[PDB]
C-alpha cells in the first residue's frame, strides 16, 4: 500500500545519505499514517520552540500569563542567532512578540525568554507530559540544547510523540480556537525551512513548520501541512548523524516532503 511504499522510500533515503532518520506522517483526511523510527529518540534542537509557544498560549488561555505583557531583558541575556531580540533589547518585547520571534524566526534569546516564563526546561517537560507526551524532555537552554550527542537523552523527542503534540496544539483542543490560530499563523509565516519540507510540497500546498539544527549532523523540520484540496497532514521529520553539508541535509528533508506529499496524494486517489 501507499504507507508501505513511503516507508520503503524513507528506508532507502536514509541508507543512501548515511543518516538516522525519524519520520511520522498522519493525514487527517484519509486518517492514514506512515512512519520510520517513530518511537526512537532524536534531538529536538529548535523544534522545542513550537511546544514553548504552545505552553505560553495555554497559559494565556487560562489567564496565567498575558500575550501583551512586556518582558524586559538585558544585553547579558543575548545568545547567538537573536535577530529580533538583539536590536530590541533596551525596550523589551511583549510575550506575543517573543512567541513570534521564536516560532517564525527561530530567535534563540526569544526561545530562552519563553522558557523563563514556564519554569525553564523542567516547565516545558511538564507541559509535554500534560499533553500526554511521555517521551519528550527539555533539559538545557539555547544554544546548549543543540549538542545532539548520539545516545544522550537530554533535549530529545520522538517523531511520534511530537506528531501527537502537533495534533493536540494545532488541530485538537489543547488550545482555544483563537490561540490555535495564532500558533498556525506564526508557523505558516516562517521562512527558515524554505529548503526543507516546504521545498518538497506540490504547488499551492502550505506548511506551517518549525526547523532545527544541531551537532552531529542534526537537522529537523516538524509541522502541519495544509494541502491545496484536503484536510491537514501532521509531519515530524528528524535527521541526525549526517556527515554531509547543511545544504545536503536540507535536500534530504525536502525529499521527505515529497515522499509524504505523494502518500497523501495516493491515499486521495485510491492508488
Amino acid at each position: 500500500n501507499a504507507a508501505a511504499q513511503a516507508q520503503r522510500q524513507l528506508a532507502l533515503l536514509e541508507q543512501r545519505h548515511g543518516v538516522r532518520l525519524g519520520v511520522q506522517v498522519h493525514d487527517r483526511d484519509s486518517d492514514r499514517a506512515f512512519s520510520h523510527r517513530a518511537d526512537e529518540r532524536f534531538p529536538m534542537c529548535s523544534t522545542f520552540k513550537l511546544l514553548a509557544a504552545g505552553a505560553v498560549l495555554a497559559r494565556a488561555d487560562r489567564g496565567d500569563d498575558s500575550l501583551r505583557r512586556l518582558i524586559r531583558y538585558g544585553a547579558a541575556d543575548i545568545v547567538a542567532y537573536s535577530p529580533v531580540t538583539g536590536p530590541r533589547q533596551a525596550e523589551g518585547m511583549t510575550l506575543e512578540q517573543l512567541c513570534e520571534a521564536a516560532v517564525t524566526r527561530s530567535d534563540n534569546t526569544a526561545g530562552n525568554l519563553l522558557l523563563s516564563t514556564l519554569g525553564g526546561p523542567p516547565g516545558l517537560t511538564a507541559y509535554a507530559r500534560g499533553l500526554g507526551d511521555r517521551m519528550t524532555r527539555l533539559d538545557r537552554i539555547e544554544t546548549a540544547l543543540n549538542e545532539a550527542r548520539p545516545g544522550d537523552p537530554r533535549d530529545t523527542t520522538t517523531p511520534a510523540a511530537m506528531a501527537g503534540n502537533l495534533q493536540r496544539l494545532l488541530l485538537g483542543d489543547a488550545l482555544q480556537s483563537a490561540s490555535r490560530q495564532r500558533l498556525a499563523d506564526w508557523l505558516l509565516a516562517s521562512q527558515t525551512g524554505d529548503t526543507r519540507l516546504r521545498a518538497g510540497l506540490p504547488a499551492g500546498w502550505r506548511i506551517g513548520d518549525k526547523t532545527g539544527a544541531g551537532g552531529h549532523g542534526t537537522n529537523n523540520d516538524i509541522g502541519v501541512i495544509w494541502p491545496r484540496d484536503g484536510a491537514p497532514v501532521l509531519i515530524s521529520a528528524y535527521l541526525t548523524q549526517s556527515s554531509a553539508s547543511r545544504e545536503a541535509q536540507n535536500a534530504v528533508l525536502a525529499e521527505v516532503g515529497r515522499i509524504a506529499a505523494h502518500a497523501v496524494a495516493a491515499w486521495r486517489l485510491g492508488s
